[PDB]
DNA sequence: TGCGACGGTCTGACGCTCTACACAGTGCCAGGGGGAGATAAACGAACGCTGAACGCTCCGG
């Protein structure tokens, strides 16, 4: 399932690379620990194979994710509620969430809001921060440049 | 009630200048009411223009 060298997506952090698998033993039991880092943070994060699933680690998604996101990210008749703090509370679990589409919807309903009108200045970190981990995820799924993928990105979501 | 003792309470702890310094870890926005500043108009005032008009010295044919 897990090979070296291979690109792994990591929630709250993006995509990653694998460095090495670890036989560290905890309690005389030699688990299955792999490497991966990323370069944000400078951090290493090393998860074992047997609960990597449930940590909630995922692949790296083929040609049918970034038309999914596409057709996600262009569904008109998206609503929200009259309240902000209803969508205040949704978004960050739906970005805690981790799936692609959630982030998806969540950053183009975001844009669109900011847009329109013009937020805040708070709600921009989070934008920036999903803006990012979302280009760090399409950006080594179909393993172009970082500023290739915020540029390509800049004529769809119109 | 008398007893020590147990305890709290309270007070200051000579004088001045030469010198003499500053002070630090945990949310967020929408709807609504007031007064600050720019606007264009307004009622009244006095400010000018109209030279006219009164009166003077005036050079004068």
């Amino acid at each position: 399932t897990f090979k070296v060298g291979d690109t792994v997506v990591y929630p709250h952090h993006g995509a990653a690379l694998i460095e090495a698998i670890e036989t560290r033993q905890i309690k005389g039991v030699d688990k299955t620990y792999l490497v991966l880092k990323v370069a944000q943070g400078d951090l290493t994060v090393r998860v074992p194979a047997d609960n990597a699933e449930f940590v909630g680690v995922r692949d790296v998604v083929g040609q049918d994710g970034l038309d999914r996101v596409f057709e996600v990210l262009r569904a008109p008749y998206a609503e929200e509620p009259t309240n902000w703090s209803r969508r205040y509370k949704a978004n960050l679990e739906k970005l805690a969430s981790g799936d692609v589409i959630k982030v998806a919807e969540v950053v183009r309903d975001l844009w669109r809001r900011e847009r329109e009108r013009g937020l805040s200045a708070g709600e921009k970190r989070m934008l920036a921060k999903a803006r990012q981990i979302l280009v760090s995820e399409l950006a080594l799924a179909e393993n172009t440049n970082e500023d290739k993928a915020e540029a390509l990105l800049d004529e769809v979501l119109a």
